[PDB]
C-alpha cells in the first residue's frame, strides 16, 4: 500500500534446493501469499504467466517461484485451478521472508536477490554466457570465480545495495552441493567454493556503508544426497561445518539418517482441509526430476527449512 523507505537485502544461490523445487501445490492464499513489503530483483519478461511485464533488476513482488536464473513458472502441478495466481513449484525464499519480516522497522521491506540455477556445479556444466541487460543464460550452469553465475550473483547483489543507499546487505542463502557429490572431481569443491567466497566478498566490500565478511548461510540437503554420496557428502558439506572462513554457518534441517521432507511421494501428504495436494499427483509430463527424494517438499521448504534458515539469520544479526 505504502511502498518501504528501504530494504533488508537477502541474496539466494545455489542448485535444485535452493530455489523452487518443490512439487506440491502453491497456496497463494494461504502459506505462499505474496506481502507487499516483499519483493525481489526480477529476470523473467514478466512477473509470471500472464502477469506485468517487467525489466530485469526491476522490484518487484517474491512470490513462491522466484526469478531464479533457471524459470520454474512453467512446471505447473496437475491440480492448479488459477494458473496466474498457483503457477509452477515452490522454493523457500518467500517464507524466509515472510519469517524475517516480523522482526524489521515498520518502514523496510525485504528484498531478495535470486540467483538459483538447477543442476549447476562447480566441476560440471556449461559456462553459458552473461549479458549486461539480462543477466546469466539459461545454460550457465558453472559456479566459480568469474563464470556468468558468479557475474549474475555479484552483479544483482550490488544492484540491490545500490537501488538505494539505506538499504542493508543480511547476507546470502546458500544451497548447493548436489551435483558435485557425483563427479570424480568432488574433492576440488571445498576450494572452489572458498576462492568465489573470497571473490565475492572482494567485489563487494566497497559497499561497507551497507554491509552493516557478509554471512553465508549454507544450507544441508536431502537425505537421497546424503545416503548414496557419503564419502563426497562428508567431503563437500563438511567444508560448510569447518570453513577457514569467516561466518559461513551451516543451516541444517533434520537429525542424522533421517528421511523425509522430499518430494518422495510417501513423505509430502496432502492437507485436504487447506487444498494442498502433495507431489503424489505429478507423473513424468510434469514433474521436475525422475529423482524425486532428491529435492525438499514445498510442505519442507514452507516450514522447517525456511524456519532454519531464519533462526540462524536472527541469530547471526544478534550475536553481534
Amino acid at each position: 500500500i505504502i511502498s518501504p523507505d528501504y530494504y533488508y537485502v537477502l541474496t539466494v544461490a545455489g542448485q535444485s534446493n535452493a530455489m523452487a523445487y518443490g512439487e506440491g501445490l502453491p497456496l497463494p492464499d494461504r502459506e505462499d501469499a505474496p506481502h507487499p513489503r516483499i519483493k525481489q530483483l526480477a529476470r523473467f519478461a514478466h512477473t509470471h504467466p500472464g502477469g506485468p511485464s517487467c525489466h530485469f533488476n526491476d522490484i518487484i513482488p517474491l512470490t513462491h517461484c522466484p526469478h531464479d536464473v533457471q524459470d520454474m513458472q512453467s512446471y505447473h502441478h496437475p491440480l492448479a485451478t488459477n494458473h496466474q495466481t498457483q503457477y509452477g513449484t515452490v522454493g523457500q525464499a518467500l517464507h524466509i521472508a515472510r519469517k524475517l519480516l516480523p522482526f524489521i522497522p515498520d518502514n523496510a521491506g525485504i528484498l531478495i536477490v535470486p540467483c538459483c540455477r538447477g543442476g549447476s556445479a562447480f566441476t560440471a556444466g556449461s559456462e553459458g554466457t552473461y549479458s549486461e541487460r539480462h543477466g546469466a543464460s539459461h545454460d550457465a550452469c558453472r559456479w566459480g570465480t568469474d563464470t556468468p553465475l558468479y557475474q549474475d550473483l555479484v552483479s544483482r547483489t550490488r544492484a540491490a545495495l545500490v537501488k538505494n543507499p539505506q538499504n542493508k546487505f543480511l547476507g546470502v542463502c546458500w544451497m548447493q552441493g548436489e551435483f558435485d557429490l557425483m563427479t570424480s572431481d568432488y574433492a576440488s569443491h571445498p576450494q572452489h567454493f572458498n576462492h568465489m567466497v573470497e571473490a565475492f566478498r572482494r567485489d563487494l566490500k566497497q559497499y561497507h556503508s551497507q554491509l552493516n565478511d557478509a554471512p553465508w548461510f549454507c544450507g544441508d540437503t536431502t537425505w537421497y544426497w546424503k545416503e548414496n554420496f557419503p564419502h563426497a557428502y562428508e567431503a563437500i558439506y563438511g567444508n560448510y561445518q569447518n570453513n577457514i572462513l569467516a561466518n559461513i554457518i551451516f543451516v541444517d534441517f533434520q537429525q542424522q539418517g533421517a528421511r523425509g521432507l522430499t518430494n518422495a511421494p510417501d513423505e509430502d501428504p496432502d492437507d485436504l482441509s487447506t487444498g494442498y495436494y502433495g507431489s503424489a499427483y505429478r507423473s513424468p509430463e510434469n514433474w521436475t526430476t525422475a529423482l524425486r527424494s532428491s529435492h525438499f517438499s514445498s510442505a519442507a521448504r514452507r516450514g522447517i527449512i525456511s524456519d532454519r534458515f531464519v533462526e540462524a539469520i536472527l541469530q547471526f544479526w544478534r550475536e553481534r
